[PDB]
C-alpha cells in the first residue's frame, strides 16, 4: 500500500518544473523555497512523511556524477492543487563558513534547486521512507516539534488534516483528533506557511494548536534565545500527558540535534511520575509511535 522506490538512481522520472516561490519574507535570514513539479508523463507515486532523491547537474571536484540529496515530501499525496499530477519541496539555500576552503561555500543541490527556473527538467527518485508515515486512525492525537524545513512532512499531515479540498478528496479520513505544531525558526519573516498554518488554527481551535520558538525574537527564562527545546519544556507536562494516550504519535524534523533538548524535558516528566522516559522511547518506537527524521 505505500509507494516506495517507483524511480531509481539509474532511470529517474524527468519531472518539469511548474513554480518556484520564496518563502522567506522580507527582514528574514536565508533563503527557502517552495518548489512544485509536474508528474504527468510518469507514474510517481507517494503518501504523506515520504522523501523524494534529486540528482544535481555537474561533477564533484574529483570529477564524478554528483549523487542525489532527499528531501522531505512537502505536498500531500494530492499535490498542492489536489489535482494528483504534481509534488512540493520546501527546500533551504545550504551556505556556510570560511573554515571550509574559501569564504563561503553554496551548496550544489540547494542552490541548484532554490535558484531553479519553471519549464526546467529535474531527475526525480522516489519515493523512500516509511518512518513518517501517518496513521490512518482519524481520533489520533499528533505532536509535531519542527525546526525549519522539517515543516515540510508536517505541511503534508496538516493539509490533508484541514484543507477543504483535501476533505473533499478523502472521505475516508475526516480527522477529529487534536494535533499541536511546535515550529522554530529564527524571526516572525521566518515562519514558512505563516498565513495557511494561521488559517488552520482559527477554523480548529480545538483540534489544531499553533507554538512558536522565535529566537531572535523571544527570550526563555534563562535570558537565551527561544528555541524549540525550551518551548517543549516549557509544555513538558502537558505534552507528556498526550504521550500516555495510546492513540497519540509524535513526529520530530529538522536539522540535527533537536532531539536531545526534547529528551531531557520529557525526561523530567516522566520521571516524576516514575517512569524512565529512555525506556518508555523505546518501547514508542517499536509500536512505531515515535517518528524521528534529523538531517
Ligand atoms: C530524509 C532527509 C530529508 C531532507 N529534507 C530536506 C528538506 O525538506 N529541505 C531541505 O532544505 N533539506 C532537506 N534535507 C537535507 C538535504 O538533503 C541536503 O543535505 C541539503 O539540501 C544540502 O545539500 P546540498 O547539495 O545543498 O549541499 P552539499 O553540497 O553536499 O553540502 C553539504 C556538505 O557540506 C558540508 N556542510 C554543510 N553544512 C555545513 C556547515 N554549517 N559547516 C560546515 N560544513 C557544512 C558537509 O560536508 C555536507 O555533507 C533532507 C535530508 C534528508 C537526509
Amino acid at each position: 500500500d505505500v509507494p516506495v522506490n517507483l524511480y531509481r538512481p539509474n532511470a529517474p522520472f524527468i519531472g518539469k518544473v511548474i513554480s518556484n516561490e520564496p518563502l522567506v519574507k522580507e527582514g528574514g535570514i536565508g533563503i527557502v523555497q517552495h518548489i512544485k513539479f509536474d508528474l504527468t508523463g510518469g507514474n510517481l507515486k507517494y503518501i504523506e512523511g515520504q522523501s523524494i532523491g534529486i540528482i544535481p547537474p555537474g561533477v564533484d571536484k574529483n570529477g564524478k556524477p554528483e549523487r542525489l540529496r532527499l528531501y522531505s515530501i512537502a505536498s500531500t499525496r494530492h499535490g498542492d492543487d489536489v489535482d494528483d499530477k504534481t509534488i512540493s519541496l520546501c527546500v533551504r539555500q545550504l551556505e556556510y563558513k570560511h573554515p571550509e576552503s574559501g569564504e563561503t561555500v553554496y551548496g550544489v543541490c540547494s542552490t541548484y534547486l532554490t535558484h531553479i527556473e519553471p519549464g526546467s527538467e529535474v531527475k526525480i527518485t522516489g519515493p523512500v521512507g516509511k518512518e513518517m508515515l501517518l496513521p490512518d486512525d482519524p481520533e489520533a492525537n499528533v505532536i509535531m516539534l519542527a525546526t525549519g524545513t522539517g515543516i515540510a512532512p508536517m505541511r503534508t499531515y496538516l493539509w490533508r488534516m484541514f484543507k477543504d479540498a483535501e476533505r473533499a478528496a478523502n472521505p475516508e479520513y475526516q480527522f477529529k483528533g487534536f494535533s499541536w505544531l511546535v515550529f522554530g525558526v529564527p524571526t516572525t519573516p521566518n515562519i514558512l506557511y505563516k498565513e495557511e498554518l494561521e488559517e488552520i488554527q482559527q477554523k480548529y481551535p480545538d483540534n489544531f494548536r499553533l507554538t512558536y520558538a522565535i529566537s531572535r525574537e523571544q527570550k526563555n527564562p534563562q535570558g537565551g534565545r527561544m528555541y524549540i527545546q525550551d518551548r517543549v519544556a516549557e509544555h513538558a507536562d502537558q505534552l507528556w500527558q498526550l504521550i500516555k494516550n495510546q492513540k497519540t504519535h509524535t513526529y520530530i524534523c529538522g536539522l540535527r540535534g533537536m532531539e536531545e533538548g526534547i529528551d531531557a524535558a520529557l525526561s523530567a516528566a516522566a520521571a516524576k511520575e516514575g517512569v524512565t522516559w529512555s525506556d518508555y522511547q523505546k518501547d514508542l518506537k517499536k509500536a512505531g509511535r515515535w517518528h524521528v527524521e534529523t538531517y
